[PDB]
């Protein structure tokens, strides 16, 4: 079909390979990647590295100008770039175009934000009556090349966070995206192409893990490795990451804590919207309902039939439960939905699989014992798990390896602070559904859910560093 | 037989096995450490592990305090610590007593850094008006279980840079000092016991690399290694940390940039200073001058004749030239002042070594075919390479894998910036020779000179996390 | 008699004059303070101009050390100094010794605290290209000669609080206590000289208002304001103060407002605690409760009967309820009583009053018509305010020309934001009474309460101005 | 003829009264501007108190997108008011239309610097053990009515450092432009009508002193007075405010420091465009030049060389020197200068005045028993003074009662930085010409320079207050 190309040294270029791309939704042919060679991730990383020098020369506010060109493009051809998005991984149109505007957004703010990060002056005599007269001017510094990494959910918004925080502090961009994702990934560098960015500063690889894999992370010309991903290829990546700096953004299994004294109405809409969101396939949504014994009965039931008025279908047609990502994670999650029956759990919403679309499940009963009380499932299920007491639920949530985010439900908002401390977790929502929401704000992980803090003004001193001028005065 | 032993748990532990220390200079037996088994090392840190919630829940004002006791013992007992420092490492009695007084000045200022570190509080209005109402509330928190591991040339002082700003912020330590140099972190710890400290909260551990060294940092109950030793094992301890912190100090060769308008004087008096302090045996240290010709001659007739003027001899006499740590660092000098002689180099000193105590000696005429160019020696030879141009000495600096500071000797100060700038460094002194000097100014190196950026400020950042609490006004 | 002497320029001074002071629980003679003459306030701030040079040239660790020992013998003399404060302000003994204690915490933080105020490091490519090499390199400096003025109430706390934040950023201090706790002030300034500071850095002033009242502010060599009195000796202070930068602490009517899903039995505590602590003589405290009608008449009698268990009596007897500061002020607070009382308000508590020792009371039923409604009475008098509602409450703690704290009982969080956002006041407590609370937070009051935001690091802010060098780099 | 109008709550009104303004150059109307009375004035305050709460209530980004709006506006109609400008306060065409962009640059930049106002949370286990779980979430919030005053020479630029920065934090604006400046004033005004923001947010006062002058600033409605002009005028304002907050920006006197090792033709360069910029009618401006007499004869002659290719005639021309202000300006500038001549000044350039225009005088031989060595200006007039020793210069500099700006030419930058910390201004510059430049940078001066610090960061922050809610966690 059509034949994408990558964006290297300010051309695009075709490779001898490619890769199809087909809709998951239908299985109908999308287009075509390149299936880059190591030789030819080695032109991206030499084109990168000659020309970083002269995109750190220029001014803070000349970076952000390229920047808010590139944002205005996104606007203009959101629907475009929106529609293909949500053939390439099965999303919601509507919420496609969404994820494009939120990359605008991003894109704007860390513009913005970067041109403001200011540097310090250090008293000598703070520290020895000696060094009064020596004065430390420190200034930040741009890291070198980033390797940007996003994933198939957010395979735009989520490259678009790495992008634009590197580039405003001067670094240069090497952008992998993920391969069912790569067309959406080439359209959002269309718009960094005509944004007219200096060739070598922004450059696309796209290719099968097997071949470039490992090869893209080892590499020496890489000076930092930023991917949302897999804990497994997460994990890996740190290793193969050496001493350079990364920032990892893996998987979660964030509870939604559920006290006696909570909000019913407005917990379960809320564990609603957060966990079936994208048919469950989100980092950051409830994936676990710790609640109290004598309000579960009711919640359960509120929630039950808010599942039933859930829309269950195709992309184009904005289903809230649309076909997952492809056949194999729909098995995995059939999986964890046996061990559950088996174990015991009870299904109050039908178990139904056509394809790879799985309807809406709400499983009561669920305990310990059983995988989905832990796994990611990445699909349309959600366990609840009954507890007699906070000090259990606090136990349980901390458990998990897990610890992306929680939500806690209460009208005790001193307590939910205490809760908050004890909870093994980066972000804490009380009375609301947990997401990565207000992109100003910091979102990391605890624990196997990832490395380095997120949010576009973490994100930016992150991939910065800093170069100390000390000098003596008089 | 003075064996001494670990402090675990709040008491003290003696080993199975020991082994034996000797004195660098004369040979002479020190005592015994315990050589710990990889079951000892697991007590340590589930002792650790099982404190660490109740360290945590003290208020920051008390964590200060235990460590300006600490502080107070080891300013107390300044005297009877540095004189079996100066014997363990063969250091400078003086110099020893100063490493102590350094450690408690860096460890008060991390108590008082560390009562200091405000969160803060953002507003989702600022990226998005449906979310005006929401706020976050951003706190600093502990990361866990810190494990801590100090050089053989600054066993205390690069020990203390660690343990204080981890436990101020929340964490627990276990301290690995180096085994040339464990009887004097056994002092430290003497120290951190007197001062009460609640059991667990502090522990060190001592034993053989080939037993114990991958054991330590592949243990999981390890959340972040701060190491300050050889580019080689902390290759390796990024690779062992996985995705986990990790803050490293690893070699140097920083240069001294030497312009035509440099105070010639003042420049060949800080370079003596800088190259030559403890042997050579400093990270941060000139370790190779790049001088433009014209005012090559005149510079390195200067250094020749203060090279002459240097103390050679034994600790207790506080010679500026003692022996070096041991016969393979002697072996491996002596390799690369050969290397330096045979292939052409000029040299302005006799070559002369007794025992583990080599004469300090200057080279001039030093090539980049030369060993010396380029290898760290933690040792008293300097070499001198004569440069063209600016340029030139920009090139061949950056040429270096290794990127901790750099001195620039010269009266044009926005020219001194700007070279600042193209230098690959983490700190450059301009007139002065490099330092880490005054501990609350960034300390940190790039390339292989290591990663994450130490000073007291930063290294209470970087060993701690943060946690946020979103919720709506009404 | 007993006669005290003024600390001029490292020396002890009398004046031609004096002026007896009395304790006003017992009206026995204390002792005597200067009363100085303009040209004797010529001398003190000659003195200081003088030795601010030198006293800035120092290093802000010395600056530090200074002050560590001043807090230091004020700790070994809590004891000493306090049993003449309690006598001096007829403060209980206890709380008088409570008062040195703070002063000295005080100190020490705010010694900390000031060798920490970073500098900043702007960039002109932020805001122009043609800019990106131009660099501003800005520090903080004193303002010079900063003129310091303690209340009766806290005559060395809030003289402390003043005094500390100046000296540690290189300003120097003429320290004007009130006359009635000059005694007290020169036992401070005691401390100052064993202390050992440069002879010129600390001075103090003592003198009739009549004499030296707006002489010492009217002055040129004063540089800056900082003071605690009256609205009225504010009013004209910002008047006789010109264009130069002051610091007031003025009155306060702090209200406690009482929703009805509030925990009576804690607000109840709270109120008592606030309302009558040093027989409501303190800017920050409960000077009315606005409590909604259903949970009023519980409310009233809890804080009933908790008036009637106050101790009152003799400060040497540690008692709750001690005499006002003199004649004058009793008559006042007596007027304001009798005033509610005549006027139909429901005094729960009798009316009595011996020498100017007035017993707490309570009056319910307080109507806006009543002078105790909105007369700040700095005695042990307490008005309830019924409300209908929040909208209600909230007008009428607005409609003050108070605006110092205000306190929230409410298990409604959210709700509890979102008053705290409406009312016109610098601090809001939720579940607690108000109070200058933790020094390290900030302490500032909108409308006639005063200007400028104090507690320690907004104090030395306040008291600093700043410097920039701009260069351009190479 | 062109009769303006005032913007008062969204509507355009005239006045009973009016003022005809007339060109400084040529004498011709231009047209009128409302002569309000102060019943217009209780009118206009009363309308943006109204609307304030409203416009706190919108989110930052909503405030910033209305900014960003009235700048593009201004951008767009660049040529159109600086037209108007131009002939308003004789100022060069191509300058005026320079003022203009720049007021879009510093709204659009308060904008989003504005739009990142982040709070801090305190922790009270910083500062006492018992308070551990005590916390403080500071937030900003706007102080309500800004009163924003502009000059003469800038009514457009410095409208809008005050206008935008206060609207962004929530503040309510009142825009009183200077009479001589006021139709330019009214014509920004429309740009904030075009741009849509809600009735009463923005609104424009304009009238005679006489009438309305105090009357503007004694309003009790007005919680904030920025302010630029005489300083005078600013004493006036100083007394009046009170208690409340307040932004001066006065004279100022800036001294141009040369020292033996300067770059001559640069210095000479920088001083001829500091000192001559707008026939001198800036604050920020080199004043008098202070060089050592070794150099001074070769300085001198440069610059008399400089001065004689300045272009003197009218606006439209784009001349250098363009006709004062006014008559009783242009005779006071020729009182300075009969005073300097009378006195044994040399004139090295043509004394002469035809109108209101003053041609460029250089005057040599200049002693501190003269005005012009003191005095500002606000002509084409500078003087020189001869000194013989750098301590000389620093004394002569800091006997002024000005303190804005100074510059230094000097190679030695150690040397240069010791000045500078020496000097009692706000901003110093080496080798460079004093200026505002980059309003990112902080602009503040000493002594009777100003009060406050501006700078759009700093501008945010003195209009915005604080509110802390404190409360425990449990």
């Amino acid at each position: 079909t059509k034949q994408y190309k990558n964006y290297v040294n300010g051309e695009w270029k075709l490779s001898e390979n490619e890769i199809k791309i087909y809709e998951p939704a239908s299985g109908a042919e999308l287009g075509s990647v390149p299936a880059m060679s190591t030789e030819e991730v080695d032109y991206v990383y030499a084109s990168a590295k000659k020309a970083q020098p002269a995109w750190r020369a220029l001014s803070y506010i000349e970076r952000a100008a390229y920047l808010h060109k590139v944002a205005d493009i996104l606007m203009r051809d959101k629907e475009k770039i929106g529609a293909i998005l949500s053939k390439e991984v099965a999303k919601g149109y509507k919420s496609a175009v969404s994820e494009v505007v939120r990359t605008a957004e991003i894109i704007n703010y860390a513009a913005e934000e970067g041109l403001r990060m200011e540097g310090e002056v250090l008293e000598g005599g703070s520290f020895e009556a000696a060094s009064k007269k020596k004065i430390a001017v420190v200034r930040r510094e741009p890291v070198g090349l980033v390797l940007a990494i996003s994933p198939f959910n957010y395979p735009v918004n989520l490259a678009g966070s790495k992008i634009a925080p590197a580039l405003i502090a001067g670094n240069v961009i090497a952008f992998k995206p993920p391969t069912q994702g790569s067309i959406s990934g080439l359209l959002l560098a269309e718009a960094f192409a005509e944004a007219g960015l200096p060739a070598g500063v922004f450059n696309t690889i796209t290719g099968r893990g097997s071949e470039i894999g490992d090869y893209i992370v080892e590499h020496q010309a890489v000076n930092f490795i930023n991917f949302t991903g897999s804990t497994g290829i997460g994990e890996r990546i740190g290793k193969m990451a050496g001493m350079r700096p990364i920032m990892l953004e893996l998987g979660g299994k964030d509870s939604a804590i559920v006290l006696e004294d909570a909000d019913l109405e407005l917990t379960a809409k809320n564990i609603i919207a957060g966990a079936f969101g994208y048919s469950g396939q989100r980092c950051t949504a409830v994936k676990r309902v710790l609640v109290m014994e004598s309000v579960a009965d009711e919640l359960v039931e509120k929630i039950r039939e808010k599942v039933l008025a859930l829309t269950i279908g195709n992309p184009e047609d904005d289903a809230d439960i649309t076909p997952l990502i492809d056949t194999k994670s729909a098995d995995y999650v059939e999986g964890l939905i046996n061990d559950a029956n088996d174990k015991g759990a009870t299904a109050l919403t039908e178990i139904k699989r056509e394809g790879n679309l799985i309807c809406p499940i709400l499983f009561d009963k669920v305990t310990t014992d059983m995988r989905l009380a832990w796994e990611e499932p990445f699909g349309p299920v959600l366990p609840i798990i009954r507890v007699t007491s906070v000090e259990e639920a606090i136990e349980i949530s901390n458990k998990s390896e897990y610890g992306l985010q929680a939500s806690i439900f209460t009208n005790d908002f001193p307590r939910a602070f205490g809760i908050a401390e004890q909870l093994e977790v980066g972000t804490v929502h009380i009375n609301n559904k947990t997401q990565r929401g207000t992109d100003n704000f910091p979102f990391l992980g605890a624990k196997k859910s990832g490395a380095g803090i997120q949010g576009v003004k973490y994100s930016i001193e992150a991939m910065t560093t800093v170069k100390s001028v000390v000098f003596d005065i008089k």
